[PDB]
């Protein structure tokens, strides 16, 4: 069952010479730079208002061209077109993978089961546009005749993370509407969210692709019950909308068909904010800004699709991460956005990347014996510098990172941006080159320490450097540039998926937790000593019954 080609990466001629080049070459950033005054010019891409500098990576020309060779030898070009043109590359679920079509604005006709999809895509977009104008303008009144003031999106993972992150990121572009985000099945979540809300002016969005997810549906029914303390059941259709592929199950909720915002099974959850799932974003910043978001993604789309690999930003991002993950044995990749607007960006890439490539079986049905998806993590700068950058600078862990920044602040205050930016430049410079023993002894003598102090202290103040980083400079955080930046990583994950020879678009690994939880749920509701599992699950459960 093959669509995408199934070339095992550890078998290519490129992987061989990469294994050989790594084995016989020290990659010392300070060296690579001292040897070559043009290193930055050679190892960066300046696409219009965007600088992607990959020169602080642990690569020389040879490793660089060999990693390009590997993507070519894994037939990456073939894979790109299979995705964009709608081949059923999600083979285990027999699905196409067409989040790119969600933002192509009808410039391409993609056919799925003999059906052009762009009519469908633009219909829902225009549907989100007309709906949202009526909420924002205040033409769409709640049941007592008041304007909606508050929008509560309800969903989990793919139905939560993207709307959260984007709305958080584009807070400068906000409408009048307040947005709120219920996700956890923990009832304290919706309880705290609605606590100061008014059901006369609150609009609920039930985002669930399947519309069967336990967390979402429980939150939906709590939102309904909460709403029904003030409203009538015939009023549900005025305050509840749904974003799903499951129009039948939605309609049973009391949500009107007209307010079902459809998307499709070739839109993965973690790639869905571009679709109907983006509606909370539509209401949060208006549709014009949402189109600007989809346009930024399409520009990355076009760039990834047509640009030769040496100049292809997501391809470089992808092959560089394979380098660190499989050759430098690095288990993690840090995501360090120097902007408080990107406070939920690392969290979003956690699902997009790790749920996509957290696999250990190849497209052939075979267990892999090489590492696949890494651990994605981070916090914004400069905040991270005061949490975990100590470990990056001086721990035992090799942690490659992406440092993401903007030349311009949407809110420019005194010297804030230049100070922010001064850290952005310094931390990748410090991570790359460190500070040597002689550099340390010099600062210590100048500090007036006696040789005994100097002796004891030198190693604790040394930085061996040699942490690799990518640096992104966009000009300004807008919907467009955010659309670019998200789609860069989307295509990073695709690239790495193609090379690693896995399926980036299924998620069979969630099923066992779901099943075991369905067995335990009724067990917690009765009053019996539970003995049906292992001794730990038995103990945890019975302890909970005595203290619930
Ligand atoms: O959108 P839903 O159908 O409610 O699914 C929400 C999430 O749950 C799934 O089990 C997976 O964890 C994600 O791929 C998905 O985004």
């Amino acid at each position: 069952h093959m669509s995408l080609n199934t070339i095992n990466p550890t078998e290519t001629k490129a992987w061989a010479q990469l294994k050989e080049h790594f084995a016989e070459t020290d990659f010392d950033l300070k060296q690579l730079f001292t040897e070559d005054k043009s290193r930055f010019s050679e190892f960066s891409i300046q696409k219009e208002n965007l600088l992607f500098d990959f020169s602080k990576n642990l690569v020389d020309k040879k490793a660089f061209q060999l990693l390009l060779a590997l993507a070519e030898e894994c037939h990456l070009n073939d894979a790109i077109e299979k995705m964009f043109t709608g081949d059923l590359i999600n083979q285990t679920e027999n699905r196409a993978v067409l989040h790119t079509a969600l933002r192509n604005f009808g410039e391409e006709k993609i056919v799925v089961n003999g059906k052009s999809i762009d009519e469908d895509v633009q219909r829902v977009l225009n549907q989100m546009k007309i709906f949202s104008e009526k909420i924002i303008s205040g033409e769409h009144k709640g049941f007592s005749g008041k304007e909606i003031t508050d929008v509560v999106n309800i969903g989990i993972g793919g139905s939560d993370l993207g709307p959260v992150m984007v709305c958080s990121a584009l807070k400068h572009y906000r409408t009048r509407l307040n947005t709120h985000f219920v996700s956890n099945v923990d009832g304290n979540h919706i309880a705290e969210v609605v606590k100061n809300l008014n059901p006369e002016t609150t609009l609920f969005i039930i985002a669930s692709k399947t519309f069967t997810t336990q967390e979402t549906m429980t939150n939906a029914l709590s939102a309904k019950e909460w709403f029904l303390k003030a409203g009538k059941e015939e009023d549900v259709a005025k305050h509840f909308v749904a974003l799903s592929t499951n129009i039948e199950a939605v309609k049973n909720f009391g949500i009107a068909e007209e307010n079902i915002f459809e998307f499709w099974d070739w839109v993965g959850g973690r790639y869905s904010l571009w679709s109907a799932i983006g509606l909370s974003i539509v209401l949060a910043v208006g549709y014009d800004n949402f189109e600007k978001l989809l346009r930024g993604a399409q520009d990355t789309d076009k760039h990834f699709r047509n640009t030769e690999f040496k100049n292809n930003i997501p391809v470089l991002m992808g092959v560089l991460g394979v380098w660190y993950r499989n050759f430098f044995d690095a288990s993690s990749y840090a995501i360090l956005p120097y902007s408080q607007y990107l406070d939920r960006f690392a969290a979003y890439l956690q699902q997009g990347d790790m749920e996509s490539n957290g696999k250990s079986v190849d497209r052939n049905g075979e267990f892999v014996d090489y590492e696949t998806g890494p651990i994605i993590w981070g916090e914004p700068g400069t905040n991270g510098q005061h949490a975990f950058y100590q470990l990056i600078h001086q721990g035992t862990e090799l942690i490659p990172a992406d440092f993401i920044a903007y030349a311009k602040a949407n809110n420019n205050l005194s010297d804030h941006q230049d100070k922010l930016m001064s850290n952005f430049f310094a931390q990748t410079e410090a991570l790359a080159f460190g500070k040597t023993k002689e550099q340390v002894i010099t600062e210590l003598k100048a500090s007036g320490k006696n040789e005994e102090e100097i002796a004891f202290l030198t190693n604790f103040k040394t930085f061996t450097g040699n942490t690799p980083t990518n640096s992104f400079i966009f000009e300004e955080l807008t919907p467009f540039t955010l659309g670019q930046l998200i789609a860069f990583y989307e295509h990073k994950i695709f690239v790495q998926g193609v090379i690693w020879n896995i399926f980036s678009f299924d998620q069979w690994g969630v099923e066992l937790g779901k099943a075991l939880a369905n067995k335990i749920l009724p067990e917690l509701e009765n009053t019996a000593e539970i003995t049906s599992h292992d001794s730990s699950t038995n103990g945890l459960i019975n302890f909970y019954k005595k203290h619930k």
